[PDB]
C-alpha cells in the first residue's frame, strides 16, 4: 500500500489548509453586499405591493362583491405578470431556484443571469406580492447566486473553485438576508446545497463574507418588524422528550407523502396548460387570485405564513381551526409551488409544520397533565421538521428557528424532532426534496438530447 | 466535453441520496449514550478530585505554610499520575487528543481504544481534578472517538464508511457532552475534524443520534450548574459593530502568534526531559503542582476558567487585573497543555478570548460613550475568537458560544469577530492548530520509519 505518499501530500495539504485568495475574499464581500441589497429591494417591492392591495381593500369596504372581485383581480394580474416572466425570458426562475444553484454547483444547470435576474426578481415580486403561498427565499437564493456568477463575469475570475464559492457564496447570502439569519445561510451550503457525492473546493470563509455582508445590509436598509417574534417560551424537562420523537415520528411520515404531492401536482397541473404560453399564465392568474380571494377571506390560508406563527405557539387558534390551517396550506402551497410561480416552498413548509406541531402539542398537553406542556413548545420543535423530513436539511432548519424564535432551552426537542423527522422520511422512502427536483429537470434535459 | 454521463451518474446519486443504513445509525445511539456516560463520569470524577481538593484546604487554614504544601503537592501526584499513564502505556492520549482523532478519521494515527480509554480517563481526570489549565473536551473527543472505534470491533462493522462514521459521532458526542452543545458537536466534524481536501462518505444522520444520545445522558446523570451563566446583554446596535471588526484583528493577529507558542513550548519542554519518562513525570507534576498553586493564591490564573467567564463579561475586574489574568493564563495554558498533559487548549481559549474581549470593551466604553457600550458584549464576541483565530474553526466557536451563553441579540458581532480572527490568521501566516500538530505528529513519526 502507497500510504506513505498519501501521509506526504496530507502534511503538505495541512500546512496549507484554510488559504482562499484575496480575490475570492474581496469579491464575496462585493457579491453578499449586492445579494443584500438586492434582497431589500425585493423585500420593499414585495411589501409596497402587499400595503398596496390592502389599501385598496379599505378603499371599497361598502361594496363587498367589488370587494372581493378586487382582491381577486389585484392577485390575479400582479401572478399572471409573474408568471408571464418566467415563461417568456427565464423558464429556470420558475419555482424555488435552489435545485438551480444547486444543479449549477455540481456543472449542469447554466447560470443566465441576464435573463433569470429581471426575472426572478420583478416575476417574484409579482406572485409574492400577489400573495400567494411563496417565500422569498426562494428569489432570493437564486437572485444571490445568479448575483454570485454575475460578478464572475464582470471581473472575470478564473479558476475552477472561484465559480464554485461566488455562486455558493450568493446563495448563502440570499438565504442568510431572506430570513435575518446568517448562520442557516452558510449551513445550508455546507449541509444541502453542498455537492453530495464529490469533494468541491468551496472556500466557506468566502461565504462566511457575503453572508455577513448580507445581513449588514439587512441593519442598515430593511426596516421591518422581526418576522418570527414568539416570546420567551416553557423550558422542556427531560423527562418529556420521548413527545418530541413522537412528534418527529409524524413528520417523518408526512414529509414523504408532502413530496410526492409536489412533484404529483407538478405533472398534474402541467397536463391543464401542456407547456403552452398562455394557459399556463392564464391558470397562474387563477392560482394567484385565488390566493389573493383567500388573503381576504380566511387570511391565515395564504401568504407566506409568518403571520400565523406567533398567532400559533398555544395562541388564539382552537383544535378544529389548527385542522383546517392545515389542510388548506397545504392545498394553498401545492397548488402555488407545484405551478411554476417564482417563490419557494421553504418558508410555507415553516408554517406548516408549526401548525402540525401545535396541533400535536394540544393534544400532548390534554393526554399528559402531569408534564406541565403548553402547545408552543410542539410548536418550535415542529417549525423546522417539516424542513428536515421533506427537504432534509436538519441542521439548517434547526439553527433556522433557532435565528428566527430565539429559545435555546427547546434545542434538544428540536434536534430530536429534527432527528426523526429525517429517520422516519429516510424508512418510509422520501428523497429530499431540491434533489428530486434536480433529478427531474435533469432527466428532462437528457430526453430533450437527441 | 462528454457531460452526458455524469449527469446520468447524478441522476443515480440524487435518487439515493441519504440513505444510510440501519447498523450504521442504531450503532451510533449505542456509541453516542455510551460517550455520554463516560463523559459524565469523567465530569463528575473531575469536580470530586477539585472537591476533595479544596477540602483539603479548609482542615489547615490555620498553618499557611502547610496549605500551600498540600495545595502544591495533591495537584502534583494527581498530575504526575496522569503523565506517568500517557509516558507509559498510551503516548497518543497525551495533549488534546482532537488531532489523533483527525489523523485517524484519515488512516493515519490507528486508534488503539484497549489502551487510549482508561489512560485518556485516568490520566485525564489527574490533570484536571489537580486545576491545571485544561479542558474536559480533550479527553472527551479522544475517548468519544475511542469508543466509537471500540463499538467497531465489538459488532465487527465494515467499510470505510461505518469506520469514519462512527468515529466521527463519538468525537461530536464527546464535543457535545463536554459544554452541554448539541450543535457545537455536529459543526465541529462537519468543518475541522472531517478531511479538508477529499471526499469522505461521514454518514452526518448517525453524527445527530450519536449528539443526541450524548446529550441526554447530560440530562439524567449529570446533575450540575450551566458552566456558563452570564445573563442577558446589550443589544448591540449596528453602527458600533466596526469595533467588533477590530476585535477580530487584535484576535487575528494574536492568534498566530499563539500558535507558534503553543508549538513552540512544545519543543522546549521537551528538551527539559528528552522523551525520558521519570523527567517527563517531574516535570509534569511541577507543572501541575503549581497550577494547584495557583488554585488557592490567584485562583483565575489557573483552572479550565469557565469560573471567571462570569466574573469577566461586565464584571467586577479592573482593568490591570484583566491584564495580568491575561498573561498569567497564557503563561499557564502553555505550560499545562504542551508540556503533554491529558487535556485540550479550547476551553483555555473560552477563558483567555472572554477576558482579551473584556478588555477590549473596557477600553471601547471609555473611547466611544456615544455608543453606550457595555464591555460584555465584547466578551462574548471575543470568547470564540481565538478559537477561530487558533483553531481556525469559526463556525463552531460561534455556535459553541451561542450554546453556553444564550444571548442571540450579538450573533453578529459574534461572526464579525470571528471573521476577522479568521481572516487576519491567514494573511499573517497563521496554520490552524489541530492541522498544525497534527502535521508534526505526521512528520515526526514518519521520519523515524521512512
Ligand atoms: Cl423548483
Ligand atoms: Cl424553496
Ligand atoms: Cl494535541
Ligand atoms: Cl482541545
Amino acid at each position: 500500500q502507497a500510504a506513505r505518499l498519501r501521509r506526504r501530500q496530507l502534511i503538505r495539504q495541512l500546512l496549507e489548509r484554510d488559504k482562499t485568495p484575496l480575490a475570492i475574499l474581496f469579491m464575496a464581500a462585493v457579491v453578499g453586499t449586492l445579494v443584500g441589497l438586492a434582497a431589500v429591494a425585493f423585500d420593499k417591492g414585495v411589501a409596497w405591493l402587499q400595503n398596496q392591495r390592502m389599501g385598496a381593500l379599505v378603499h371599497t369596504a361598502d361594496n363587498y362583491p367589488l370587494l372581493l372581485t378586487v382582491a381577486f383581480l389585484a392577485s390575479a394580474v400582479l401572478a399572471m405578470f409573474g408568471y408571464f416572466l418566467v415563461r417568456k425570458y427565464a423558464p429556470e426562475a420558475g419555482g424555488s431556484g435552489i435545485p438551480e444553484i444547486e444543479g449549477a454547483l455540481e456543472d449542469q444547470r447554466p447560470v443566465r443571469w441576464w435573463r433569470v435576474l429581471p426575472v426572478k426578481f420583478f416575476g417574484g415580486l409579482g406572485t409574492l406580492g400577489g400573495g400567494m403561498v411563496l417565500g422569498r427565499e426562494g428569489p432570493t437564493v437564486q437572485i444571490g447566486g445568479n448575483i454570485g456568477r454575475m460578478v464572475l463575469d464582470i471581473f472575470r475570475l478564473k479558476g475552477d473553485e472561484a465559480r464554485h464559492t461566488l455562486l455558493a457564496t450568493g446563495a448563502a447570502a440570499g438565504l442568510a438576508a431572506a430570513f435575518n439569519a446568517p448562520l442557516a445561510g452558510i449551513l445550508f451550503i455546507i449541509e444541502e446545497m453542498r455537492p453530495q457525492f464529490r469533494y468541491t473546493l468551496i472556500s466557506i470563509k468566502a461565504v462566511f463574507i457575503g453572508v455577513i455582508m448580507s445581513t449588514i445590509m439587512y441593519c442598515i436598509f430593511n426596516h421591518e418588524v422581526a418576522l418570527i417574534d414568539v416570546g420567551k417560551l416553557s423550558d422542556a424537562p427531560c423527562n418529556t422528550l420521548w413527545l418530541y420523537l413522537i412528534l418527529g415520528i409524524i413528520f417523518g411520515i408526512f414529509g414523504p407523502i408532502f413530496n410526492k404531492w409536489v412533484l404529483g401536482m407538478q405533472d398534474l397541473l402541467h397536463r391543464v396548460h401542456g407547456g403552452n404560453i398562455t394557459k399556463w399564465v392564464l391558470m397562474g392568474g387563477a392560482i394567484g387570485g385565488l390566493c389573493g380571494l383567500l388573503g381576504f377571506v380566511a387570511p391565515a390560508t395564504s401568504g407566506g405564513g409568518f403571520n400565523l406563527i406567533p398567532i400559533a405557539t398555544a395562541g388564539n387558534f382552537s383544535m378544529g381551526m389548527l385542522v383546517f390551517i392545515f389542510v388548506a396550506r397545504v392545498i394553498t402551497t401545492l397548488l402555488c409551488f407545484s405551478s411554476g410561480a417564482p417563490g419557494g416552498i421553504f418558508a410555507p413548509m415553516l408554517a406548516l409544520g408549526t401548525v402540525l406541531g401545535t396541533a400535536f402539542g394540544m393534544v400532548a398537553v390534554e393526554l399528559f397533565p402531569q408534564y406541565h406542556l403548553e402547545a408552543g413548545t410542539f410548536a418550535i420543535a415542529g417549525m423546522g421538521a417539516l424542513l428536515a423530513a421533506s427537504i432534509r436539511a436538519p441542521l439548517t432548519g434547526i439553527i433556522l428557528v433557532l435565528e428566527m424564535t430565539d429559545n435555546y432551552q427547546l434545542i434538544l426537542p428540536m434536534i430530536i424532532t429534527g432527528l426523526g423527522a429525517t429517520l422516519l422520511a429516510q424508512f418510509t422512502g422520501g428523497k429530499p426534496l431540491y434533489s428530486a427536483i434536480l433529478a427531474r429537470t435533469l432527466a428532462k434535459q437528457e430526453a430533450e438530447q437527441l
